[PDB]
């Protein structure tokens, strides 16, 4: 009833250790959530079109042109690592465990509260807030996944990462179909490259409403809403990085001459003429067998176009990359590897005392050396007469199509039936946790936004909405105003995410990478002179593995 | 060794230790010293193994013996037949309206329908031309791959491997575009055992299965398909790319795709590998080029031997100096059983 | 003990034919193996670096630079067709049979 | 018999996980061990007397004067962390587990080899080594602890820490009673300070022999010897360090003025006059209640004399200290905290390529802040009239007994019924693991050389010795040389030490200290261009605890 709570706050993280080193990680998460009534109780089809920026020529990539359905509903998305784990938790997870399974997920909404403002009482005149006891909060759970999947992690719009700080849902909205052409150009190109918004292919129109798809529950103060327990099935996510590239696969060449004093240039030498060697290569011409020449069983990682933009029906988009990291010491190629860059604000990691509209950012460079360093690429002519002529080799220096700043590697692609890959590492805290699988007849070997993909069915999305609180004058047949009492709601959200992981074991003489503090660093994990505070990105695959 | 009556030996064991390394490519004309450095060792990638800490060690004296269990494999079957069909020979050939009427070497048969007045299906939305090189096929046999492509990551550059082959007609093959493997070996493994000299015997395996490419026959036409085609409307393997005499588009070309069909590598007798471990990658290769059998399972363990330290009477471990050991060596017999079905 | 053999030499290749034309090829292989004590009883981390060849320009493909752990252990590897089959065996296999399964593998030292 | 092995080498470390997060660490260790025949087959009472160094005056601390029984036996001591764990193993233990039990210990000797040198033959001439098949190696296990406990860890004379490098036992010797007086002095003192070795108190004489106390087993090649499985019973050793000193126990004083801008001098203030404050102190005079005055429930750590030397019957010796560390930012009174210092050579950590007689060293400074910084000590007068008078306070500056470099803290002792302590942390790899308890009617609350103390029964010491291989010429009635065939032995030793550990859990928002590598550091855990190698000291109590 009114004066009786309907739930319990629990943001406790339990680690239940079992037999055969399987651990049963139960992550609890609770938040106080704040919610206002919709801007309007209507669904809207809105179009965005920034010709003001695209007609600039050489500005094709800044396209934001799209169409959208704006719903009066808000989404409660807790699909992000930072919702479930604090740094201390992650440390434990990452340093001590070898793989990670996604087991189950459940959530409930409780201690619902509704208050009306209204206002103006009296002189100076200030504002005043009263309870509307009979008022309702609409909750709807799309458990059939009828509706478009919109993970909020991509826009850094999930729930807050701090337990003691309140949070909010985000207004729900989704993509509506649109045709669109945009011909690329450069600064020199004059005239106007055609840049048009064609409209909407009727054969592709899908207008969804919560109301026609999902049962909605009305919750008053004394009501509570709980979901079942959803059980996952996915591949395990591994918490070890592979360090081997092709150049370190298999049996090393026997060294006939080993060093005889310590030091930094006391090298060992193979001791056989490169053309008098025994072994196997895939080069039918020469008898050279060198480390770059010697056959390897397959190919680790792959080369992909960068920065390639491709275009279909609805405009241009970047071509995504799987691998990374590929560069040597402190030098990479963040675009050839496709290392992701996260931008977020206060609620999700940025220092909460920071004023200003500018977000905090970082670029996740994985530990797994499976990417490329295209600067080191080349292509020789069939004859392999070497030292190689300028006419017989194509370097990443030699311009392509008569452009100084383009070389062959920008359009290069070495994916093939010998390509080997890892899945993306978890990015704490802003990374996504699970992601729906494309309903295409043939599917992606992975996703770049999340390590766990539900291929049969994912948990449904959770939607909330303040119930229409009408005044005494309401004429629906009038075009004019919907006059509603200004109403808003506070409700508590609790979730339980269960993982099951496996403990790692030492197979080397040496110790290995692990997180810690650090006299540097040490200050990213405590509040400040005022109420703190900050959460910092922090890797995931610290321990080395072994490809081969 | 490959000969039952001739003794043999193991090989000293050694394995890869991590290193960072950069090497920028260059040609003879190139000025300067292209950067060429050995950066060192990524500490996050350091793995030092010992037999001693990982594997139980048996001490065998004369009267002792050591036998392993029987390891059971599970892999796909390896096929001992080659395929000969390329796309140009898949399916129903076109009906001939004029059959030859005397035997001989140029008594060809003729289809007998104008190329633009023929029935059938193509993937060319423009023309009404249906020719054997144009007619649709259910998928694509074999694939085009870069050659000789070198790619580079963390530890230096390496050649890009190829799957298919052979693709050239008879006499002429592109041993690099098909990636036909070349084996080098000595006396113990095939070379005539009487031959002195450090120079190894060699061969290049050219498979029987016609699934490779002959890039000299490749080309790309412009969308309009106005033919005989203008020099500006076609890109040949003759036309230089990036302004280099010896490079054309096929050198960087890649037609691997969702319609690609492939076979696994054929066994290479006697120098070929038999089975091979699978990469512990989250996503795996569809095949390996060094062996026909790959263990998705777990593979038989490697077997290591070592002579026990036979010490003299003077041994001081606290001494930096030479470990003085009695000179010792061993003879032992090895028997194996490999069962196929 | 000392004066007593502990195994038997067998390099015989058996073809056991079954029903529905499945064959059961058991390739036996035996060798006398020779082994000396290690150069040193130690593990070594050795680096190879042939700038001598790579600095040449146009010689990138001749790179041999790598790092390596050198152990006092030796490896007994029989992973090669020639270890198990003579030419004649191979002829039989290749001419008369359509596919090949890898079933089992065991080995001993005696 | 002859051609048949009697055991198998195993230096493998197994981690068996159970339920409720108990781990079952089974450490296996195997070594090849080398042993030459005794210098003589006799027991000897040798006296050492370096008057050469002690007559110097001011050289009291350099005393080596003692008596010793020298035995023809050698001792196989494996009591040191490095015998059982590689660094990688130790990493695992220290980073993921909260405590540690010592469960059981067994060992065996197998694959015995006996060879006689014997000798010249021929030109120029070199030596040759043959097997003596019928010869024996004597093995004796004193399982009743009849004989003096001599842990070799104290002299860095345990087995080797490297599995693939052979090792040796050490000649066994034990203390024999002796009287001895040495009066202390300084450089200025002349005349001759009485410095005498009085002899031996007959009432205290104990001459032990292996032969009369322990059954001796003769092992020829085909024999093997295994001990039983010994089960320990001791307290758990903890793998977490405490950080609270008295100044941080309990309820902090309420701040009435909290800072309102971030920064480094933006302090908060208690906001009440120090004499107008509420609370409890043990100072009956003043009404001052400050962080330095406010009562605490008891006392963490204790102050002890340094460098104190005390003297009894057999001479002077340092006074041992329990706690440590006590100083703040990178400066420790390594004497006031009794921080231990270890010396060792190649076999146990020093770089093995290093020539030269100088040992490698380090000083273990623990993580547990429970020591003292005596420079910060002082003593005020009963009246507590402050700011305080020079004659009303005693500082660590004011000299005692009129010596410039001596202050009160050097003779100070604040052990008391309110004293709280921890046991010593494990020192990897050179630290002792277990230690016997003193057979005194009253016992120490701990030992400083090792964390596990067997009050129970400790595993017996293992002694080996080459059996006397006589020549044909032997006359016992003759004074002349024992003529023996030159003989030495190779045998393998294998041990199994079992622990029981418990996995830790995250209790804080922040992550915590853990071992890793490190761009520094990274080279202490791999061999070199030649055969390495080095083992480096690395702490043990990395995760923080909570006293109160
Ligand atoms: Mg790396
Ligand atoms: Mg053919
Ligand atoms: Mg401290």
């Amino acid at each position: 009833g009114v004066g009786i709570s309907t739930g319990t706050f629990n943001n406790q993280t339990e680690f239940k250790f079992l037999e055969n080193g399987w651990v049963y990680i139960t992550a609890n998460s609770s938040r106080l959530v704040h919610l206002n009534m919709p801007e309007s109780e209507n669904y809207r089809r809105v179009v965005v079109n920034n010709l003001d920026k695209t007609a600039v020529n050489g500005n094709m990539a800044l396209d934001d042109t799209h169409a959208e359905i704006v719903t009066p509903w808000s989404l409660v998305d807790a699909n992000a690592w930072g919702v479930w784990f604090n740094p201390g938790d992650w440390q434990l997870i990452v340093n001590t465990m070898s793989e990670l399974h996604l087991v189950s997920f459940e959530q409930e909404i409780f201690n619902v509260v509704l208050k009306t403002v209204s206002e103006s009482a009296t002189q100076p005149p200030t504002k005043v807030y009263n309870n509307d006891l009979t008022a309702s909060l609409m909750v709807a759970l799309d458990s059939n996944n009828t509706m478009p999947f919109t993970p909020a992690a991509m826009r850094s719009e999930t729930l807050g990462f701090y337990p003691w700080k309140p949070t909010i849902p985000t207004p729900w909205r989704y993509y509506f179909q649109w045709d669109r052409t945009l011909i690329p150009s450069h600064t020199g190109t004059s005239g106007t490259p055609t840049n048009i918004y064609h409209g909407t292919d009727p054969d592709d129109v899908q207008f969804y409403t919560i109301e026609n798809s999902v049962p909605v529950h009305l919750l008053r103060t004394g009501d509570e809403f709980a979901t079942g327990t959803f059980f996952f099935d996915c591949k395990p996510c591994r918490l070890t990085h592979t360090w081997q590239t092709n150049r370190a696969l298999g049996l090393p060449p026997f060294l006939n001459s080993l060093p005889q004093s310590e030091g930094g240039t006391n090298f060992g030498y193979i001791g056989v003429q490169q053309d008098k060697r025994r072994g196997v290569t895939q080069m039918g011409n020469t008898n050279y067998i060198t480390e770059a020449t010697i056959m390897r069983p397959a190919e680790v990682g792959y080369s992909a176009p960068y920065y390639s933009f491709e275009a279909s029906t609805q405009g241009p988009f970047k071509t995504p990359i799987a691998a990374g990291r590929g560069g040597a010491q402190t030098d990479e190629n963040q675009a050839a590897d496709g290392d992701p860059r996260y931008a977020f604000g206060r609620q999700h990691g940025q220092k909460t005392t920071t004023t200003g509209e500018t977000p905090e950012r970082f670029t996740y460079i994985a530990h797994q050396d499976t990417g490329r360093y295209p600067e080191g690429d080349w292509i020789q002519n069939i004859n392999f007469n070497l030292p190689v002529t300028d006419d017989n080799v194509l370097l990443p220096t030699d311009p392509i199509g008569g452009k100084t700043g383009i070389n062959y590697t920008n359009i290069f692609n070495t994916y093939g039936p010998l390509t080997a890959l890892n899945n993306v590492p978890p990015v704490y805290p802003n990374g996504q946790i699970w992601d729906k699988e494309f309903d295409t007849d043939l599917k992606p070997r992975l996703h770049v936004n999340a390590p766990f993909v539900c291929q049969n069915n994912c948990p449904g999305q959770l939607f909330v909405k303040v119930a229409p609180n009408l005044t005494n004058q309401y004429d629906p047949d009038a075009s004019a105003n919907m006059s509603r009492i200004v109403t808003y709601s506070d409700f508590w959200w609790k979730g339980k995410l269960v993982f099951k992981a496996k403990l790692r074991a030492s197979h080397t003489w040496n110790p290995i990478q692990q997180m810690s503090i650090n006299v540097d660093n040490q200050f990213n994990y405590v509040p400040s002179n005022i109420g703190g505070m900050k959460i910092v990105y922090e890797k995931s695959q610290l321990a080395p593995r072994k490809l081969y």
